[PDB]
């Protein structure tokens, strides 16, 4: 009773802006919590998370009322079966390391180098404008089908979806009471139909082996592609996520770093020790913190959670990662952590298809940041905002060096 009292206090304001006491009770208390003010269940530890995550039974791929006017309805994060399946086909092979290993040379690295050199002439930056976000929505734009969109359109996209997806805000009845906030979303997605849907309709006639054109042909009988509304959803969760999350990890693992100064010290030395430094960023700042999603099959219960079918449960995944019973002393950035799996990448089928590609462009950002910038240090001047908890980040990254 004390906890569902206390759960009805709770604002989407607070859960952006100041998640990390609310999950920490919420593991405590209630491993799986209505959150009144945003008409969904969340689960909060670890093992709530990977249960719901992992069964396949029980619970089906995620969605909400803000999937489905941000993404659409039959999005690969909600498909399950044969469908599920053969968005995995479309999707996952050029993600592969067979696939991406010769383009991390060949295009990530001279796309780092590009955004580096700019921002050397500064003496100074705002890392995600300047450095993070061009970097993360050039190397994953390119190998989506985007190499036509310039930077500041994808990131505009970006934001676009992914304050579509936080609008979040509901009533009792579950109606939206933001609708608003949908605008911009709205506006992206007519954008984005208007680049792709020409190049679908180009290769789906004649297909020329770029990006799109596996979307349209793998996997499939020749006089059968996909079409564009079976990719679409899909497409747009690619380009929220597959956009927003790598500038992310960047970001909280470089601000996890600045908490530990000898730990920066020896990562700025030693460029082997990134991608240990880039595990515990997804780990101690879940960029997918609470956005990942199941809805359930039947009635099932979980303690004091009865779920029915049709609701979304979110998993904190974010809080999971900072599980006291998992983790010792989660809250604390730690390089030298002892080695565990994390959850910011989900667990089974619908695990990330990303999650090798990330890390590698991710590796090379910071590679790249701190041998030229080993002094490097967060500018005083200005606060980090950190918002979100379905998807969470810093806002803003402004650094000084010397
Ligand atoms: C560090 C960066 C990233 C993080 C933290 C991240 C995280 C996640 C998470 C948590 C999920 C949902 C897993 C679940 O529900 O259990 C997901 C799904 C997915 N992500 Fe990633 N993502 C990242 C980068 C990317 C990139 C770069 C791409 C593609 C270019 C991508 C493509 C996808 C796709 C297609 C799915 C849907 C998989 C499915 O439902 O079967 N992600 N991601
Ligand atoms: C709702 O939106 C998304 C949710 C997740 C879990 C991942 C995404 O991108 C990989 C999304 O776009």
């Amino acid at each position: 009773g004390d906890t569902q009292e206390w759960l009805a206090t709770v604002t989407v304001e607070q859960l952006e802006n100041d998640p990390y006491p609310i999950f920490e009770r919420l593991r405590r208390e209630a491993p799986v919590a209505w959150i009144p003010a945003a008409h969904a269940w969340v689960a909060s530890t670890w093992e709530a998370c990977r249960t719901i995550a992992d069964d396949a039974t029980n619970f089906r791929g995620g969605t909400s009322p803000m999937h489905e006017r941000v993404l659409g309805t039959d999005h690969i994060l909600g498909a399950e079966g044969e469908t599920h399946q053969d968005l995995r086909a479309a999707v996952d092979p050029p993600l592969k390391p067979r696939a991406f290993r010769p383009l991390l040379e060949e295009q990530v690295r001279p796309t780092v180098r590009r955004y580096l050199e700019a921002i050397r002439g500064q003496g100074k930056a705002e890392l995600m404008a300047d450095y993070f976000e061009p970097i993360s929505v050039r190397c994953v734009g390119d190998v989506i089908g985007l190499t036509d969109v310039d930077s500041d359109t994808l990131r505009r996209w970006f934001h676009a979806l992914a304050r579509g997806i936080a609008n979040t805000a509901m009533d009792a009845e579950g109606r939206f009471t933001n609708p608003g906030g949908f605008a911009p979303a709205d506006e992206a997605g007519a954008e984005i139909r208007e680049v792709l849907e020409p190049l679908v309709a180009k290769l789906s006639a004649e297909p020329d082996g770029s990006a799109l054109s596996h979307y349209l042909h793998h996997g499939r009988p020749h006089g059968d592609p996909r079409t564009l509304e079976q990719l679409l959803p899909s497409l747009k969760v690619i380009i929220l996520g597959g956009l927003q999350e790598p500038g992310h990890q960047c970001a909280a693992t470089f601000l996890g770093l600045t908490t530990r100064p000898e730990q920066l010290k020896r990562v700025t030395e030693d460029a082997t020790l990134l991608p240990r430094a880039l595990t515990e960023g997804l780990r101690w700042m879940s960029p997918v913190f609470s956005a990942s999603s199941r809805l359930p099959l039947r009635e099932i219960t979980m303690g004091e959670a009865t779920m029915r079918p049709g609701q979304t449960v979110w998993l904190s995944y974010g809080s999971a990662n900072r599980d006291e019973a998992v983790f010792d002393r989660p809250d604390v950035f730690d390089l030298d952590r002892a080695t565990h799996p994390h959850l910011a990448f989900g667990t089974g089928r619908h695990l990330c298809s990303g999650s090798a590609y990330a890390p590698q462009v991710a590796r090379i950002a910071l590679e790249e940041l701190f041998t030229a910038f080993p002094s490097i240090r967060l500018d005083p001047a200005h606060e980090v905002p950190v918002w979100g908890w379905l998807f969470r980040g810093p806002q803003r990254l402004d650094v000084l060096w010397d």
